[PDB]
């Protein structure tokens, strides 16, 4: 059943329940866009980033996956429709709100079963990933939170050992608007192989791009 239409996020899962077939993933993505491009912009990682995703996903075959900021739940349907049998992804999400729309638009993706929903700050949900969430190291981290938040939790994930030697960090916004500390941080030191990809803004034509850094061991 559908959610007032209060807020822009209610507005946008009542869409994908009315117009989007239950079950397929591609269909909740296109859904999502459409409204986005046409009704209402939203932070969404978009199709043309969202393609640069899915080819990092199909290069490097991760199956323990860690998503920073999940909003809607957009990129966590997008990076889960492409996972194998017994694949998990965890998100993580501050907001109440956004986690309960999360759970529903994965719900109805047809994806639940790969999605470790978790409600909370990065930075306390980080250190009990290993003993809580029966986590060894990570294959795959998509950085997509508060731009400045992306190099603590960097450094955070480090401290707490779950990286590990060919780990893949992936971040998005790092042109528009920007985490140049980050930036910085992977680009400056010996423990990450970097590459860039430029693109654009979701659901506009400002200029936006997404940083790759290999993890190479401490
Ligand atoms: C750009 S949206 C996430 C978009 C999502 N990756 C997608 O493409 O569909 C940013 C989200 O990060 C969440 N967030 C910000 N700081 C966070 C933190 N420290 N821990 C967990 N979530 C956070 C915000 O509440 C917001 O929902
Ligand atoms: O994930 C995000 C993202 O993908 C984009 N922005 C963002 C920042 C500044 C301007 C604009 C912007 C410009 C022009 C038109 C519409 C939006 C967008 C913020 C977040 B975030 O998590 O805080
Ligand atoms: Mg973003």
């Amino acid at each position: 059943n559908l959610l007032a239409g209060d807020t822009k996020e209610q507005r946008i899962l009542n869409h994908v329940l009315q117009h989007a077939e239950p079950g397929n993933a591609q269909s909740v993505l296109e859904a999502i866009d459409t409204y986005c491009e046409q009704k209402e912009w939203a932070m969404n990682v978009g199709d043309k980033k969202g393609k640069i995703v899915d080819a990092v996903i199909q290069e490097h075959q991760p199956s323990v996956l860690l998503e920073l900021g999940a909003y809607c739940g957009y990129s966590a349907v997008r990076m889960a429709r492409l996972l194998s049998p017994g694949a998990r992804l965890i998100t993580i999400e501050i907001n109440p709100d956004c986690a309960a729309i999360t759970q529903r638009m994965v719900d109805f993706a047809g994806v639940k079963d790969k999605v470790t929903l978790v409600v909370g700050a990065s930075q306390d949900i980080i250190p009990q990933l290993k003993k809580k969430y029966d986590v060894d190291t990570l294959d795959m981290v998509f950085l997509d939170h508060w731009k400045d938040r992306y190099l603590p939790d960097t450094l955070l994930l480090e401290e707490c050992g779950l990286l590990r030697k060919g780990t893949v960090l992936l971040a998005d916004n790092v042109i528009c608007p920007g985490a140049p500390d980050f930036l910085a941080h992977v680009r400056g030191s010996s423990c990450f192989e970097c590459t860039h990809y430029q693109s654009f803004l979701e659901y506009r034509e400002v200029v936006d791009g997404l940083e790759k850094a290999i993890y190479k061991g401490p």
